[PDB]
């Protein structure tokens, strides 16, 4: 608890030393840095190691920091005398592991990356191995902050990232506004979360980390300057179970999503701005949801902007739900999950296509109306 954070600011101070967030930018390159964090993945880490044996040479002061980044084992004694007290206490709190003998350290469950200018440590099952994850992060978390205005962020504006997961989206905020509330409910993210404010140099005093139900948090008194969420929004066929991060409320997924927006014209100061993202069910011309917000329009005079940044047709996604709930629940492979899901998607969603939507809602707007932008 007191050593945990001692043990992350001395995880910060090697990154600085060797210059982590620069190697990683280098690596993953700019046309490729804010598109997805999937980016160091099993698929790419060979080429990842490659690099770092061939063109930085193999130097000691960047092994620890391949444990951290792929996994990759390091020799004990291989390591610089300041990074094997590190390495120690890293294995100590459980983000890296030791080999049986202790003759070497290698990853663990978190993987170390850099997104939107923060250091962040993500659930290493996302991208690695075999086992479902606990913690969400995807390209949804990426296009959401792409689309936020970072030089309208006033130190004194209040700003709040609903469902925080790793932090990303609240550290993110935190680059600008000096009063970020992060929230959850689950114990593995708000874990995460707490190691990831201290790892960029973030404490109570700018940043609070808040155990609480989304709609608690939206019903409550507090006021907003701009507010961002990814929430829970995959709708799953009846009978089946999800995850905390993936299911969705209401009998299409998109639950929180009403929830939220039905919300937003008290929550937010007048002139405020909320970001939210989903993969949003449509027919051919648009996603069903946006319909749903022209109500916001004119109920409430406000400006909503729709960035559709990936189609799929939801035959298309009618394997990759039938695996997740299958890897999810445990389920034996002689389940047809994959027609429960096309009979959902059918009558239930109508949905002929998945259109992953970035949503800017702002209140008071001075130029009100709707516009959905596709490609
Ligand atoms: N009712 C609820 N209230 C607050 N958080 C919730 C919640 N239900 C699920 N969550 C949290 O919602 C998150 C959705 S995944 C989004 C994580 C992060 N904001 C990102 O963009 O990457 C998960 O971390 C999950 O624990
Ligand atoms: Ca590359
Ligand atoms: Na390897
Ligand atoms: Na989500």
């Amino acid at each position: 608890t007191p050593p945990l954070a001692t043990t992350i600011d001395r995880l910060r101070d090697y990154l600085d030393r060797v210059g982590f967030q620069q190697i990683y930018k280098y690596i993953v390159a700019v046309n490729h840095y804010a598109v997805t964090p999937a980016l160091i993945t099993r698929n790419t880490a060979a080429s990842v190691h490659h690099f770092f044996d061939s063109r930085l040479g193999g130097r000691a002061e960047f092994a620890l920091l391949q444990c951290l980044m792929t996994g990759r084992p390091a020799e004990h004694a291989a390591l610089p005398d300041k990074d094997r007290a590190l390495a120690d206490a890293l294995v100590t709190a459980g983000l890296l592991r030791a080999s049986p003998d202790g003759r070497e350290v290698s990853g663990a469950d978190r993987q170390l990356i850099s997104a939107f200018g923060v250091d962040l440590l993500i659930d290493r099952r996302i991208h690695f191995g075999g086992e479902v994850h606990e913690v969400y992060i995807g390209p949804a978390s990426y296009w959401m902050l792409y689309y936020i205005n970072a030089s309208g962020i006033a130190r004194t504006h209040r700003a709040v990232d609903l469902c925080t997961g790793s932090g990303i989206a609240a550290l993110y905020l935190s680059l600008f506004t000096d009063h970020v509330l992060a929230t959850d409910i689950g114990d593995v993210p708000l874990a995460l979360v707490e190691i990831n404010r201290r790892l960029n140099r973030r404490d109570a005093g700018t940043m609070e980390i808040r155990r609480e139900n989304l709609n608690d948090t939206l019903d409550g008194r507090e006021r907003f300057d701009l507010l961002t969420c990814n929430p829970p929004f995959v709708a799953f066929p009846p009978g089946y179970s999800g995850t905390l991060y993936s299911q969705g409320t209401g009998v299409d997924g998109l639950g929180y999503m009403r929830d939220i927006v039905g919300r937003l014209p008290e929550v937010l100061n007048p002139g405020g701005s909320a970001y939210l993202v989903a993969d949003l069910c449509g027919d051919a011309h648009g996603p069903h949801f946006l319909g749903e917000l022209e109500s916001m329009v004119t109920g409430h005079g406000m400006r909503i902007e729709a960035f559709i940044d990936h189609v799929l047709p939801a035959s298309a996604q009618v394997g990759p739900i039938s695996d997740f709930l299958r890897h999810a629940a445990g389920l034996p492979a002689d389940t047809d999950i994959a027609a429960d899901v096309q009979a959902f998607q059918r009558e239930t969603l109508r949905a002929d296509y998945y259109y992953l939507t970035t949503i800017r809602l702002q209140t008071a707007a001075q130029n009100p109306g709707l516009r959905m932008l596709r490609r």
